[PDB]
């Protein structure tokens, strides 16, 4: 599909089962979820924003559906003002800009 | 064009007769660039995303060359840790994210 970006390009994604609406972010480099429980261990990782580096937990090989795009990969969690899809999973689904 | 996200999708800009490397930022409603002096009346203003918020200066009217295209909007100024390009000028340039 094409989206344009006169508003927030908001998305529904699946993710455990679950839905949820998240931003189509190409200036994040990771996929950053709020809080949830997911399977498997964990590791430790910082990831700098617009106001400074913070802390997140690191799932790896994550089943997540983004409209309607399966995708296996990295999920980041932890305190986030939204849900992001990031590079690591736009390119997953093929995901460009184009202008 | 068409941009992959393999990596950032950073781009030169020219604003206010200088030249800087910014990111086309689909996640980012606001264009937000490191200190710089802009012509015209500014506001202060707090934007806030990962990392926090920080306080910038928004000045209006401002125009951005980006990639041969011509735009004209909102441009705040701050301490960004990276020069952001947001929606409110990637509309201008007609640009759009495509799977
Ligand atoms: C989540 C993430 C990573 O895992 C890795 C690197 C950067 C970010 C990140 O937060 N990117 C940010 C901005 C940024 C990029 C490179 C360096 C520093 C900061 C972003 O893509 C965006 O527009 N976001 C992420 S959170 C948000 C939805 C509020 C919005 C935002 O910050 N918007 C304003 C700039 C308008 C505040």
């Amino acid at each position: 599909p094409q989206i344009t970006l006169w508003k927030r390009p908001l998305v529904t994604i699946k993710i455990g089962g679950q839905l949820k609406e998240a931003l189509l972010d190409t200036g994040a480099d990771d996929t950053v979820i709020e809080e949830m429980s997911l399977p498997g261990r964990w590791k430790p990782k910082m990831i700098g924003g617009i106001g400074g580096f913070i802390k997140v937990r690191q799932y790896d090989q994550i089943i997540i559906e983004i409209c309607g795009h399966k995708a296996i990969g990295t999920v980041l969690v932890g305190p986030t003002p939204v849900n992001i899809i990031g590079r690591n999973l736009l390119t997953q689904i093929g995901c460009t800009l184009n202008f």
